[PDB]
């Protein structure tokens, strides 16, 4: 209650629009081009207006106008499908007196109105906030209209890559929701990827999200090597691991986890040695995320490349002729988390960490199917994954819920819970 998006209330919505018109020259206007029904999906907003607005239908338009140098003549235009009955009843709408009593939009319209709406607001401003480079139709559209232009996507993301309280704690309500599915999972016996892809689908939604925050990956055995494998259709046999990547979402925010943990329900000695070197990395990785450290996101990224090689030295597997760390842990460390999987991707990943960012930190190792390295590694991908809220002098794993030490792996697999 109280609430205009799950997490976030009006109040919040209207604070980030004035935090934005607080950067913003007099005679101004930010025009943003929500996204249309995809044929049809489940409808995802641009997360750009929905951040400033928490609106969710298709066929969009935005408008924030700053008149004046002063933040009380600011103007919350939103142009919506209109209130209609038989439309309603066929395809239910806010309406235009709904996303002003609900939603705070001081003026409102109706998208059909659009070609004489937008021009009036264009020419009486001087700076036109708007991405010539997104396609939804209203963009396609307002882009026509427009042929000073400035971009408007880049300076909003910093703003989204500093979550407030109450984004942090929706995504902590996103992760220990996840990350308790993942529980349920490991207490169980799966002989198919399909059958561990809809029961960790189906226990996010009945935890309490609203859809998946990406397509999963459920990869058994040597499929934990393709990074991008989501076939997830697979026979999972008693001696390999599976590597899981999932999460739900929730209002939203997304959550992000992987996990990795051997069908059998025990780890042989071979899968220890291999688990506890991703975990040592990323265990490391994680107790750098304060701000006060002054790291970057690319700082942290080099360290667990330094990290893993020790790693892969203390397993005696560092030298072999061919496969340098970069193609046994061959992707990225981490990435911004938020309304987006990968949030906020123009912002710099060179400046040090704030207060409020949310990174993942999911090191990996996918060893070959190469005599050169022990059979007893070969075709193992292991990828451990959590969502990290950077504080001051701390910070907050939003995803602790999901056991990953082995001890705690092992007693949820053979215990239950
Ligand atoms: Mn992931
Ligand atoms: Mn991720």
């Amino acid at each position: 209650s109280g609430e205009l998006t799950p997490g976030i209330s009006a109040l919040e919505y209207y604070e980030r629009r004035i935090r934005l018109a607080e950067t913003l020259p007099p005679k101004s206007c930010v025009i943003l081009a929500g996204n249309d029904i995809q044929f049809f999906y489940p409808f995802q907003q641009e997360n750009d207006l929905f951040y400033l607005s928490g609106w969710n239908e298709p066929n969009s338009v935005m408008i924030l106008e700053k008149p004046t140098d002063s933040l009380s003549d600011t103007i919350f235009h939103m142009l919506v499908p209109p209130k209609d009955a038989f439309a309603e009843k066929w395809e239910f709408r806010s309406g235009v007196y709904g996303v002003q009593e609900i939603f705070n939009a001081d003026e409102s319209a109706s998208i059909n109105d659009l070609s004489k709406y937008l021009p009036k607001i264009i020419n009486r401003n001087e700076f036109i906030y708007f991405d010539m480079l997104s396609s939804s139709s209203n963009f396609k559209h307002i882009k026509s209209l427009l042929d000073t232009i400035k971009p408007i996507s880049k300076r909003i993301a910093e703003f989204r890559k500093i979550k407030s309280p109450q984004e942090l704690r929706i995504m902590r309500r996103a992760g220990q929701i996840s990350g308790r599915s993942f529980n349920q999972a490991f207490a169980k016996r799966f002989r198919n990827e399909r059958t561990l892809d809809s029961f960790l689908h189906y226990k996010f939604i009945s935890g309490g999200c609203d859809k998946d925050a990406y397509i999963p990956v459920v990869a058994t055995g040597s499929n934990s090597l393709c990074i991008h494998y989501t076939r997830n259709d697979d026979v999972m046999f008693d001696d390999e691991m599976v590597l899981v990547d999932a999460a739900g979402s929730l209002g939203g925010y997304c959550a992000d986890i992987s996990r990795t943990w051997p069908n059998s329900g025990k780890f042989t000695d071979a899968q220890r040695d291999l688990y506890e070197a991703v975990l040592n990395v990323q265990r490391d990785c994680i107790k750098l995320c304060k701000a006060s450290n002054n790291y970057s996101l690319h700082d942290i990224h080099e360290k667990s490349i330094t990290l893993m090689k020790q790693e892969l030295k203390n397993l005696g597997i560092d030298k072999v002729s061919g496969w340098n760390v970069e193609k046994l842990y061959p992707h990225y460390i981490g990435h911004n988390l938020g309304l987006d999987v990968h949030d906020v991707p123009k912002v710099s990943r060179y400046e040090p960490l704030k207060v409020g960012q949310v990174i993942t930190i999911e090191p990996g190792l996918y060893i070959p199917n190469e005599e050169s390295f022990p059979s007893y590694f070969r075709n193992v991908g292991i990828r451990i994954e959590d969502d990290i809220a950077i504080g001051e002098d701390t910070y907050t794993n939003l995803t602790v819920e999901a056991v990953k030490e082995i001890d705690d792996l092992e007693n949820v697999m053979q215990n239950g819970l």
